[PDB]
């Protein structure tokens, strides 16, 4: 019997702390924010930390039961339109991904206070981070089981998107692999349909992934789709890729979710698959520059729960994609420290903990004129993928393939030599297709 | 075979289609590059989300593009209609549409920006999915209350509370007058508050609370965790516990472990409460996302017994029409189309049950002549800050809101005007009770 | 009125007791048409002609069969040594 002081209180009051020093255990979150016409910029911050934390609307009796400066959050800092607010380590469970982004995510981004808001960025701890097991593979162990070292690895998406029987599915895989493609992968709309069941387009195209290998004499690999409706699917399809002796299997992971996806990771792990991630849904979120989630924060939360590809995005395809902050989500990928860069968007420093690198994959509207460019800005560690690309060579698949994979060789290879890649690709791809006929092809139709 | 770039607007344009009975159809909002014609970009997002590229492949001729191809037949200056082959989706899996649909046309360079305003699940489709576990009408029997809103709320401080402390909360609110509470959408397994030490703490206040009242109590466990298999472990002992129901956040815990966890929460005689975290980083701008009627239709097929609708006089923002049209999808076996409710299309449900609409965030006392009005009697009222808040504890503040809706409630079966008289109506009701009184006092 | 995906509905509620009433001297199901709505909770044929075909690679004939005879008697080694002459010959 004590009688609090209720009522409604200004956020400020009690979630604004400018004098606030962030401790090397909590999460750190940078917000851009976008608040109501005469809500004041220290509000709109105070009112976002509340309601990702202890915070309510009103005073309730029972915050006499806590210690609330333990566990609140508070906005540190607000440089002119982006609040910083830091989050202590014991609000989040330990190696869950959907807590986080029940937490910072789950429910700030639609209060009446905020017009819009972003999350540009946030920083793990280390002490966070460690609880993760991070990537099953990585870079360095893919490489050597493909045994392809020293060059940006090259691939493809089958298309059209659907349509294809497994039969006529397994026909261009063949045909793509063949010509020169290390990989290639199932589009992320194809998980089972009627007219290509899962069960029946595992096996054919599994055959015509074991058929290249004979002839090529290197290791291909097929990105076989095993996104479903329900966990337990995606796992079925994952033993059944397992026992057919396939590398690979692909999911969405932003669509099957954040829990589905940590769930198929463990068994890919126990399975000895490498796990590519394809970033489906994901421009729902990290296109607008004034509300979602910038991609680079679920770029982290991907290496953090694990995934051994990733779309990172090409700069100069079809898709959208910015070429300074596309370079800070490659170094976040791949790097194990990266300083914070206000030229490449990021905010804080991130130290990786010893967690594995990822491939960041290339893929859009991207043929063989752009290799000079995507090798400038992915470097060796990258996929690139060439699916309208390769089938939209005028002589076929397997033509399309073989022109991909020398207009990557060509430029890799002058690049190794000190010659200059984005003034003289033009050249370097001229004097690569002299030798080549179906570079020539390829070139004259596209441009 | 031809080869080189074509325009989408001749392949995936079709003005003449005739949509089908059997045909999920799209009602897209498109923002084109300045320079790009508004049908150029409608056909983009027809072509790249069903069997489209930039370019035309050889691969085209190995099937009949004709009879899988998805072709935008309607455009209203802004909004453009996209029909979408059945053979297109596989059965029972809502995350399939969501990885055609929405899974890579936001992202172009052509399209500044893109919401799907709306979409029709055909019977046909609508057939392969189980739909609600329970029900409204079921789990109304299930608590044995009828004729009003069922009342609930959020325990908070939002973190930070022990396993003892918590259950405090939870017992206080419950012997109050409240027929069920819920652990906040961020509240899992936190250090400080570990899921078996609350899940056994919450139910022996449940129980106790239930034991004394005499009515049927219940608490919303929230299972969300950071893998199906350990949301089905949490799920599990909520059951052998004794509780009525879980808690979920399908969004944040995805669609995939969410049908998951839907499947065993039917096997174990649980209602199943959905969360709809992480909503507003889709539904908020009215230029760009996916309009939440879409995910509120989402959820009923996958099957989910309650959903936040989110409250048109709270904190958080929300259409009072859009509301209105989404209560309707939820609840009602035919939605007919209505521009003004921000309905495009007719949905036929097919025989799936309705899902409770729950009505939460800043609302008080004040807001339940309009939260009546709004949402009927077949609703959940959630008060978390509004029960906590009140200036004599949690079991002052749940009397007070179970006051006000009983008197607002009762005087609208009596045929008085609820929008014109809720005002007086609740103070006739302060006027004998103590509780209501203070809380309408201390709120506005 | 039918359970998604299970025949033995659709042919407990048709089927099931309208034959055996004394109004009716005979009585039989010429045909049924079945929803489109109703086809897609079921999951029809495993393989189909194309997968079986590729399965078997043959192509552009009928496939030739055969019952092995006498259909009861055989003991497994005789039964055996007839199916390795059918196939051997040509079935
Ligand atoms: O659906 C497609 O278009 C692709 O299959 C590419 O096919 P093409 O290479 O023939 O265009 C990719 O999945 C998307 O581009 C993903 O883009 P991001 O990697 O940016 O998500
Ligand atoms: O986090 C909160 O604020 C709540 O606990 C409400 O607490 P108060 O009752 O104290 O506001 C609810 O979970 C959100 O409002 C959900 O809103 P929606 O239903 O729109 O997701
Ligand atoms: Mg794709
Ligand atoms: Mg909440």
């Amino acid at each position: 019997r004590a009688q609090y002081e209720a009522g409604v209180r200004p956020y400020r009051e009690t979630y604004y702390d400018p004098d606030y020093e962030p401790k090397d255990t909590d999460l750190l979150c940078a917000f851009r924010i976008t608040p109501k016409p005469g809500v004041p910029m220290e509000e709109a911050a105070a009112a976002v930390a509340a309601e990702s934390s202890t915070g309510t609307w009103t005073e309730v009796w029972s915050n006499l039961l806590t210690d609330l400066e333990r566990y609140k959050a508070r906005c540190y800092r607000i440089e002119g339109d982006v609040a910083y607010i830091a989050y202590p380590l014991d609000l989040f469970e330990e190696g869950s991904i959907v807590n986080i982004m029940s937490s910072i995510v789950g429910n700030v981004f639609g209060f009446k206070a905020v017009q819009a808001l972003r999350l540009e960025d946030m920083r793990i701890p280390v002490a966070y981070l460690k609880t993760f097991p991070g990537p099953p593979t990585g870079i360095q162990v893919e490489r050597d089981r493909l045994n392809k070292y020293g060059r940006p690895l090259l691939g493809g998406t089958i298309k059209p998107k659907l349509g294809l029987s497994a039969k006529e599915y397994a026909r261009v895989v063949y045909e793509c692999l063949r010509g020169g493609l290390d990989t290639t992968k199932d589009d992320e709309n194809l998980n089972s349909q009627p007219f290509n069941r899962w069960r029946d387009r595992f096996l054919y195209v599994m055959e015509a992934v074991r058929k290249a290998e004979a002839e090529t004499g290197e290791r291909k690999g097929h990105w076989l789709n095993v996104t479903a409706g329900s966990t337990e699917e995606m796992l079925k399809r994952a033993e059944f890729a397992a026992e057919l002796g396939s590398r690979y299997i692909m999911v969405d992971f932003l669509t099957a979710g954040f829990a589905a996806f940590a769930s198929v990771r463990r068994r890919a792990e126990e399975l000895g698959l490498m796990l590519h991630c394809h970033r489906a849904m994901h421009a729902v979120f990290d296109r607008q520059p004034n509300h979602g989630i910038h991609f680079r924060v679920l770029a982290k939360w991907l290496r953090m729960v694990g995934g051994d590809h990733v779309h990172t995005g090409t700069v100069v395809g079809k898709l959208e994609g910015d070429r300074a902050e596309t370079l800070g989500i490659a170094d976040l990928l791949r790097e194990d420290y990266v300083p914070a860069d206000p030229g490449r968007g990021l905010f804080f420093d991130q130290d990786w903990a010893g967690l594995k690198p990822v491939f960041p994959v290339a893929s859009g509207g991207i043929h063989v004129w752009h290799v000079p460019d995507l090798v400038s800005i992915f470097g060796d560690d990258a996929f690139f993928l060439f699916g309208g690309g390769t089938h939209g060579h005028p002589r076929g698949s397997r033509a399309g393939a073989t022109a991909n994979r020398v207009a990557v060789e060509a430029v890799v290879q002058a690049r190794n030599e000190g010659r200059d890649i984005l003034a003289e690709g033009r050249e370097i791809l001229e004097e690569a297709a002299r030798w080549c006929p179906e570079l020539r092809e390829a070139m004259e139709l596209w441009g």
